[PDB]
């Protein structure tokens, strides 16, 4: 049947889950970084630890974001292609502070150039 | 906290959903897959005519799976090669696997991620 998901459904499915992965890529070598994230107005907000390779690999680079969930009947997944941008604006920073993330430190947003979703049938 | 190999391979057995990550010329793709662990290998089934087939099989792939509660979480990353199951012993082991069933296609295409490296981390959020 139909398994392609729409944008409004993709962004809300991402909010049902607290854990996703950043995927960075250089030439033919890629890295994956599990992150705790929240969705804010079609952006993927997460917080990054200083001096870690996630900061260097992602910030101001093209990245992949992925999150998924499943039950015994069906599963879904959402992929965001975009760019990781440091939260550096006053209004950007105030919005990031309203985020109910899991319990100095830098905020980062994945700004989407495309978002896609699939549902998988078991 | 860095995790040993024996913790990673067991932690992988605690969850049924992981992701294959394939890479070609500065552009990655990611494929969520239902999987089980069999003798330090990552077993999964592939749907025919799918892009996962062309992208992962016989190429170097990343495999990742994770989990978390309110306090802490973990993740495991496997670097290896995806190879199809082409052997009566391998085939017999793959058919005992506790994998989620899907659809009326009795078409089977067993693939294993043969690990070249496995690593794991524990994370706290503090
Ligand atoms: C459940 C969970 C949630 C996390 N949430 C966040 C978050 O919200 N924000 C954040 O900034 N970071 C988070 N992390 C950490 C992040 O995913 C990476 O572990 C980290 O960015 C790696 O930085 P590093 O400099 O220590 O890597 P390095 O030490 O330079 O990495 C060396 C090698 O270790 C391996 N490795 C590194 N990290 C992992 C990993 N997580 N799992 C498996 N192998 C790994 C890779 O093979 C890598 O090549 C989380 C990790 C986990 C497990
Ligand atoms: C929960 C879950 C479990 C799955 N388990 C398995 C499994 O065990 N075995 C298996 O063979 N397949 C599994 N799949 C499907 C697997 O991800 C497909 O191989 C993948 O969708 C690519 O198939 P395709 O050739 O039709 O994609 P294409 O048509 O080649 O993809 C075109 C574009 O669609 C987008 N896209 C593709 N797949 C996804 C996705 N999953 N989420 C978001 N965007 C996507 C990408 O942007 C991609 O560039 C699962 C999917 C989900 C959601
Ligand atoms: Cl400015």
């Amino acid at each position: 049947a139909v398994t392609i998901l729409s944008a409004t459904e993709c962004w809300d499915l991402l909010k049902s889950v607290a854990l996703g992965r950043i995927v960075t890529t250089v030439d033919n070598t890629s890295h994956i970084f599990p992150i705790n994230f929240v969705v804010q107005n079609r952006t993927v907000l997460f917080r990054t630890a200083e001096g870690t390779k996630l900061v260097s690999a992602a910030i101001n680079n093209n990245v992949l974001f992925e999150a998924d969930d499943h039950d015994v009947e069906q599963g879904w997944s959402v992929i965001v292609r975009g760019v990781a941008r440091t939260v550096r604006d006053e209004a950007d920073l105030a919005e990031a502070q309203r985020a109910e993330l899991l319990p100095k430190t830098h905020w980062v947003r994945v700004l989407p150039t495309q978002i896609t979703g699939r549902r998988f049938r078991f």
